[PDB]
């Protein structure tokens, strides 16, 4: 049902996609160790924001690892090209993983925004419901990326509605709570919003690839877009969230944070 299944791949195409996914695994697990070691310099009220980046690194790292092994399982070099064998490859498992990773990305944002108690629980709930609506409708949509492009588009429109409403909740909370933020991170959090808008918008662009580039090079482009988007939305984002957490920790008088920033 996926466009990947439609084509044979050149050695170049096949190896590049393998390299993209493998590099993706390496970057996320390398970043994992960074987040782990810097977590000790985060104050208790923010430390979970850094822990969530560790959780996202392993979650994303495992889905990329799984996609890479699925890629090599599904194809073999036969008569001059990589051709589909008995096992299958699908991006559908990415969508399932988003059900977990996207709530984690959203939660760590709410934490460094200094949301607490009732407002934190209510905002998280609405955000996660919006994200789940987006992911599920998008998942259904991509089941038709070969059979029914028109249906892919309509589910995509519904998904985009959830996306836009989710982004409005995010923007509203960021620009409202910006003032509460310490150590100059009221400025930094604004860049985080725009990083999110940019990186997350790459995913619906990837979703539309079967509509505007239905060929083997389109398959490569989609994996390339996922790689840019994953690294930006999880790793670069996590680094900024953790930077914000440490800076606010230091401004709040957390000595390990103050000492850590002092060494650099
Ligand atoms: C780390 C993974 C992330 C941040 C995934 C984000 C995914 C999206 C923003 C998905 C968006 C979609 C649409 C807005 C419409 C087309 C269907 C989706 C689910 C790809
Ligand atoms: C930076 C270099 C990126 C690697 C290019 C791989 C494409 C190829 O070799 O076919
Ligand atoms: C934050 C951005 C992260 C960037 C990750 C992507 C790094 C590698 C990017 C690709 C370089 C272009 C490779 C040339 C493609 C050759 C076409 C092909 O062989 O199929
Ligand atoms: C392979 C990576 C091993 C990473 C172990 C690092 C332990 C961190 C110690 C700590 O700060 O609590
Ligand atoms: C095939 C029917 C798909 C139904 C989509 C349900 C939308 C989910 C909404 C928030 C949870
Ligand atoms: C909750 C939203 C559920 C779906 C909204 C209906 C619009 C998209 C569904 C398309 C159905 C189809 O194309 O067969
Ligand atoms: C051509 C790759 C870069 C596309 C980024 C623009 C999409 C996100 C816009 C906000
Ligand atoms: C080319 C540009 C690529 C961008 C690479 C991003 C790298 C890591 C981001 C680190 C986040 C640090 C937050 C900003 C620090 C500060 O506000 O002074
Ligand atoms: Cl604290
Ligand atoms: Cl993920």
């Amino acid at each position: 049902k996926n466009i990947e299944s439609l084509f044979d791949y050149s050695a170049g195409q096949f190896e590049f996609i393998d390299h993209l996914l493998t590099m993706g695994v390496g970057v996320h697990f390398a970043a994992l160790i960074f987040f782990l070691v810097v977590s000790q310099f985060v104050a208790p009220k923010y430390r979970i924001a850094t822990a969530l980046s560790c959780i996202v690194m392993v979650s994303a790292g495992l889905i990329l690892n799984s996609q890479a092994v699925m890629w090599t399982d599904a194809y073999a070099y036969v008569d001059g090209s990589y051709q589909l064998q008995d096992l299958t490859f699908s991006n559908g498992y990415r969508y399932v993983n988003w059900m977990a990773t996207i709530p984690c990305l959203l939660l760590q944002l709410l934490i460094v925004l200094n949301l607490k108690g009732k407002e934190l629980f209510s905002t998280a709930t609405w955000l996660i419901l919006a994200a789940w609506g987006m992911i599920i409708t998008g998942y259904v949509g991509q089941l038709y990326e070969v059979d029914d492009i028109a249906q892919l588009m309509i589910w995509g429109a519904v998904s985009t509605a959830f996306f836009v409403v989710m982004n409005w909740i995010v923007g509203t909370k960021i620009f409202k709570n910006r003032a509460t933020m310490l150590g100059g991170t009221d400025s930094t959090i604004t860049k985080v919003f725009w990083l999110m808008m940019f990186a997350w918008t790459l995913y619906p662009i990837a979703y539309l690839v079967p509509a505007f580039m239905n060929n083997a090079d389109g398959v490569v482009l989609r994996q390339l877009l996922f790689t840019i988007a994953d690294i930006s939305s999880k790793v670069i984002y996590g680094l900024m969230i953790t930077y914000i957490a440490i800076q606010q920790s230091a401004a709040a008088g957390y000595v390990p944070a103050q000492q850590a920033l002092g060494r650099i």
